[PDB]
């Protein structure tokens, strides 16, 4: 759909990235490309000569035009910058004889930038920029998967959409003929920092200007909404430790008062800060008590957490794992949660239904499969204790805001460095 003229997608039969658009453009993958073992569409391009992908376009879809509209879309994940770049570097190039289109990255004045450049055969350039600050407590963008869509209307504007939403437009109507290349080079080109890399997936080209609705539907269809995601946007997994971010108070972190059914877990603050003047100023994410999601009812062989999976939650306390559990017979709607010894869980409630996209992800069950409530928090004499509460289940269908039950799961990731765990 959408006049797609290139659709880079992993194919099991040939066991490689191929063009699935129907035009059979050849995809040459360098030896220095790395792939995710969990999602084989995710590819990592590092700052090495062999870490490159080259597309040899079907000769009928090469762009050589003054008036034809075209669009591109892709997902990208860019590590946090710890050093000034001021050093714009290419990542996706379709240029010949100084004409064509190009995606480049830069980091300047605490802003990470994604730059779209068009250049016509008279040498006239137009650029459109998406940028985001590194001076921010918790970013929607730093080191997290971003869905990018760039549309080009030769009569008027080039537009950048980010996660399905128009965020910038620049006039391109004065550009003349644009004669782009026979091939597309995916490769960090001109980057002076040897540690830089990117992750990318699902690169597409379209020979029209996509509209708002097509882009939102593209964002949704490529989102894999049946699979829960961690904070970085990767697949949520079993047997993987996660730090917990509560979106209703993000400046707090999780702690355990004591283990055992008489103890409780609670949110304390403030979150720390990781700071270097004129480079970054962020809240620390690798803090507090870790959760590990454990398989219960799911029979899938793989370690991917899916919508409506029934799981156990283990809690890590001084390098030892306990079970998140509660006695559903305690008084009140709010059931205070405990970290109990795994052999001693007995008949305490412990089964959690995981829910993908609000963002309330954990619905605790009793052993009749009845809802005890989403896991959130509640104030008990100025202590914000962790609770399962059916108040959430009655409420999150009424409004569309953040609730105390809205969480993100944060694993340690190479693209986000901190001193303390
Ligand atoms: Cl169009
Ligand atoms: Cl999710």
């Amino acid at each position: 759909k959408y006049n797609c003229i290139l659709n880079i997608k992993y194919e099991m039969d040939r066991d490689k990235l191929v063009d699935s658009s129907g035009y059979r453009s050849r995809i040459n993958i360098g030896t220095g490309v790395k792939f995710s073992e969990i999602d084989k569409n995710q590819v990592q391009l590092s700052n090495l000569e062999s870490s490159k992908i080259e597309v040899i376009l079907n000769n009928g879809v090469i762009y050589n035009s003054m008036y034809e509209n075209f669009s591109t879309s892709f997902w990208i994940r860019i590590p946090k910058y710890f050093r000034n770049i001021n050093n714009e570097y290419k990542i996706i190039s379709c240029m010949q004889n100084n004409s064509g289109w190009e995606v480049s990255l830069n980091f300047s004045n605490m802003n990470s930038k994604i730059i779209w450049t068009l250049q016509d055969t008279e040498g006239i350039k137009k650029t459109v920029v998406f940028q985001y600050t590194q001076n921010i407590n918790i970013s929607d963008y730093i080191n997290r998967w971003i869905f990018v869509t760039i549309t080009n209307n030769r009569l008027s504007n080039s537009k950048i959409y980010i996660n399905g939403r128009l965020i910038n437009e620049e006039s391109i109507s004065d550009l003349g003929n644009i004669h782009a290349s026979n091939n597309i080079m995916f490769k960090l080109d001109g980057c002076r920092d040897p540690h830089r890399y990117i992750w990318i997936k699902y690169f597409n080209l379209f020979d029209k200007e996509l509209n708002k609705k097509e882009i939102k539907d593209l964002y949704d269809n490529q989102s894999n909404s049946g699979i829960l995601k961690d904070f970085w946007g990767d697949y949520l997994q079993y047997d993987k430790p996660y730090y917990m971010l509560n979106l209703y108070d993000p400046n707090k972190y999780l702690d355990v008062n004591n283990v055992g059914i008489r103890g409780y877990m609670y949110l304390k603050g403030p979150r720390g800060r990781i700071v270097t003047t004129n480079i970054y100023l962020n809240s620390t994410l690798y803090m507090g008590t870790k959760f590990i999601i454990k398989k219960y009812a799911s029979g899938n062989k793989d370690n991917i957490v899916r919508n409506n999976d029934r799981v156990y939650i283990n809690v890590v306390v001084k390098n030892k794992e306990y079970r998140l559990a509660t006695n559903a017979s305690q008084a009140g709607v709010e059931k205070i949660l405990s970290a109990v010894e795994i052999p001693d869980v007995g008949n305490l409630s412990q089964v959690v239904v995981m829910k993908s996209e609000n963002k309330c992800k954990m619905n605790l069950q009793d052993n009749n499969g009845n809802d005890i409530g989403f896991i959130g928090f509640h104030q008990f004499n100025n202590i914000a204790k962790l609770v399962a509460s059916n108040w959430y289940n009655r409420q999150i269908g009424k409004a569309s805001r953040t609730f105390g039950c809205s969480w993100e799961f944060i694993p340690v990731d190479d693209g986000w460095g901190e001193s303390s765990l």
